[PDB]
């Protein structure tokens, strides 16, 4: 994979050398890899709007956290590469966390606020085409596996799917404050320095205008891979002027969803190994 992407790196981009190049992460259809020890180039056989988002928040936040700057790119419909500048740092995990002081905490929960309250407050004109309607999208979602599998679906599943869409329907979290956002605001984008404050961000391939709430999703996430539900309350006070209990419910509603997108994903790639995966996460969710 490496030779073929040092290929192509140097294909694409005239006058660049590869003096090396490892593979520093991948996802089900990217890789992303470190050139030069110096240069992330993310890959995938989309990257127009990532790049559009890097190029508009790079001209309009005023912040030093580091996000990243494009220099090189190259978009087809067949191939997708976007290379910039490695943002330097360590990664926040629950390990790290549990190992700073109350007051370093304290100090990288107002960097984070900080910095969701200066991009959800930016004029989003420039980037306007970049809007996302999250409860559209389920529904156009549900309208395929209504043409597709849903009639071979059990009841357990078919129930647990009728039970989503009723709550859907009755909830209002869809209806707040619309703004830019992250729209993956994990804990393993969010990069330190060697104070254990935040540095930097990156992967801001999902961003979009969409809800506001949808930035304290993993913020606000009871699992091995975030900080937890205590954290993303901190956060959200310090953020200020937002429903903390609607955030919530906005969090709580995605988390339901996740089987059902990830059978979604399942059939629009034809990839049943997915299907079969949210089916069966349907039964363990059901069974607590
Ligand atoms: N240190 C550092 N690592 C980076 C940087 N950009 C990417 N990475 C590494 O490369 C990985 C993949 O980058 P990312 O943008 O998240 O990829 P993706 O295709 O959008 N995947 P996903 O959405 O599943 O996170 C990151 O998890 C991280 O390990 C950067 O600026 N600095
Ligand atoms: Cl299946
Ligand atoms: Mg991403």
């Amino acid at each position: 994979n490496v030779k073929a992407m040092k290929y192509l790196i140097e294909h694409y981009f005239d006058n660049f050398k590869v003096d090396s190049i490892e593979i520093i992460g991948s996802g089900y259809d990217s890789v992303a890899y470190l050139v030069n020890n110096e240069y992330i180039f993310k890959t995938k056989f989309g990257y127009a709007k990532e790049k559009a988002i890097y190029n508009f928040l790079n001209t309009n936040l005023e912040t030093n956290v580091k996000i990243p700057n494009i220099e090189y790119s190259y978009i087809s419909d067949e191939l997708s590469i976007l290379g910039y500048k490695e943002i330097k740092g360590t990664f926040l995990t629950p390990e790290i966390y549990s190992t700073m002081s109350e007051e370093e905490q304290n100090l990288l929960k107002r960097d984070i606020a900080s910095f969701l309250r200066q991009m959800h407050g930016l004029d989003y004109t420039d980037i306007s085409e970049c809007t996302i309607d999250n409860k559209q999208n389920v529904l156009e979602e549900y309208i395929l596996l209504r043409e597709t599998i849903y009639n071979d679906l059990t009841d357990i599943e078919k129930d647990y799917i009728e039970s989503f869409m009723e709550r859907l329907n009755a909830t209002t979290v869809f209806e707040g404050k619309k703004c830019l956002c992250h729209n993956d605001f994990s804990c393993n984008h969010l990069l330190l320095d060697g104070n254990n404050r935040l540095t930097g961000i990156i992967d801001f391939g999902d961003s979009g205008i969409i809800d506001e709430y949808c930035d304290f999703i993993y913020l606000l996430e009871d699992s091995e891979e975030e900080i937890g539900t205590n954290f993303g309350e901190d956060i959200l006070r310090m953020y200020g002027n937002i429903d903390i209990e609607k955030a919530k419910e906005y969090q709580d509603i995605v988390e339901e969803y996740y089987p059902i997108e990830t059978i979604v994903y399942g059939i629009k790639n034809i990839k049943q190994e997915f299907i079969e995966n949210g089916r069966k996460e349907i039964y363990k969710r059901t069974y607590k």
